[PDB]
């Protein structure tokens, strides 16, 4: 039907604007911290402490499947990179701060991202 069509349309529509979002967040991580989901093989006992692992690698992977139907989605899986570091990490470390600051400047750009969102619909 032309309604489907319509309706992937805006899926790929957003799916581009979420890349663009996912570049410029992942800007803000210039160590590359966030880039690679946490190694099992390094840290064996990881999933007896986060439920649900998060990295931009597997966020970026879901996008170009299309997989975010809508920004609440993509924010949802931002957020679980944040928090799940600063659950693990402790507070004097150079990856909880890095989490911080990743938070502090991505708080920016989602700010306008989600304008664009319900600008362009």
């Amino acid at each position: 039907s032309m309604e489907q069509v319509a309706m992937e349309l805006r899926l790929t529509e957003l799916t581009r604007l979420l890349r663009s979002v996912l570049d410029q967040l992942q800007d803000k991580d210039p160590a590359r911290i966030f880039a690679q989901p946490v190694s099992l093989k390094e840290v064996p006992d990881y999933l007896d402490h986060i439920k649900h692992p998060m990295d931009f690698a597997t966020m970026r992977k879901r996008l170009e499947a299309q997989g975010y139907k809508n920004l609440h989605e993509f924010e949802e899986d931002f957020d679980l990179i944040i928090d799940n570091c600063m659950k693990y990490n402790a507070r004097d470390t150079v990856f909880y701060r890095a989490a911080v600051r990743l938070r502090d400047q991505g708080g920016v750009v989602l700010r306008q991202a989600r304008r664009e969102v319900d600008s362009i619909g």
